[PDB]
C-alpha cells in the first residue's frame, strides 16, 4: 500500500513510520515545508503508525534527538516515538478490510489529516490548535500537548485495568478533535476502508 506523507506545515518535520517492532519503509525522513515523501507499507501490516517529529537534530549517521516523537534517537524509526505525538494508526488487509484512525491517546504535537487516496471510505482529521489551547498541566515543556496518562501515570488515565471512563483531560482532546480517539476506551472513530486502499497523511492540513 502507498502512503503519501505531505508536510503542509510552515516548519520542517521528520516523518516517522513504524509498527512498533520494525520500521515501515525507511522508517523516517526529513520533510521540509511542502515536501511529499511516498512510502510503501506491506499488505497485512497490523498496528502501523505514522507521526511527525519536531525540532530534530541528526548527525551524519542518522543519530540524534527530536523534541517530540523521538524514536530512540534514530532518523529512521524502528520503534514508536516519544509522546506527545498525534498518531495516524492503521491495520491493513484485516479479513478483507483496512482500518484507519487518528489518536490523541499519546498526546498531540502536529495537526494531521489521514485520508484514503482511493475509493470507498472517508478520511479523518484532527486539525484544531490543540497545542495553543492545551490545558496548563498537560503542556509539554519540550513542545506539544501530552496525554494525561503520560503526565500522571494513573490506572484511570492509562486504562490499565481495562475499565476507565472519560476524564476532564480526555474531554479536552475530544472537544477539539471529535474525530480522534481521546482515551483508550473512547467510542471508536475508526474508519473501515476497502482492503488494500492507499492513503495520504497531511501534516497541518488547514495551515
Amino acid at each position: 500500500a502507498t502512503f503519501e506523507i505531505v508536510n503542509r506545515c510552515s516548519y520542517t518535520v521528520w516523518a516517522a513510520a513504524s509498527k512498533g517492532d520494525a520500521a515501515l519503509d525507511a522508517g523516517g525522513r526529513q520533510l521540509n515545508s511542502g515536501e511529499s515523501w511516498t512510502i510503501n507499507v506491506e499488505p497485512g501490516t497490523k498496528g502501523g503508525k505514522i507521526w511527525a517529529r519536531t525540532d530534530c537534530y541528526f548527525d551524519d549517521s542518522g543519530s540524534g534527538i527530536c523534541k517530540t516523537g523521538d524514536c530512540g534517537g534514530l532518523l529512521r524509526c524502528k520503534r514508536f516515538g516519544r509522546p506527545p505525538t498525534t498518531l495516524a494508526e492503521f491495520s491493513l488487509n484485516q479479513y478483507g478490510k483496512d482500518y484507519i484512525d487518528i489518536s490523541n491517546i499519546k498526546g498531540f504535537n502536529v495537526p494531521m489529516d489521514f485520508s484514503p487516496t482511493t475509493r470507498g471510505c472517508r478520511g479523518v482529521r484532527c486539525a484544531a490548535d490543540i497545542v495553543g489551547q492545551c490545558p496548563a498541566k498537560l503542556k509539554a515543556p519540550g513542545g506539544g500537548c501530552n496525554d494525561a496518562c503520560t503526565v500522571f501515570q494513573t490506572s484511570e488515565y492509562c486504562c490499565t485495568t481495562g475499565k476507565c471512563g472519560p476524564t476532564e483531560y480526555s474531554r479536552f482532546f475530544k472537544r477539539l478533535c471529535p474525530d480522534a480517539f481521546s482515551y483508550v476506551l473512547d467510542k471508536p472513530t475508526t474508519v473501515t476502508c476497502p482492503g488494500s486502499s492507499n492513503y495520504r497523511v497531511t501534516f497541518c492540513p488547514t495551515a
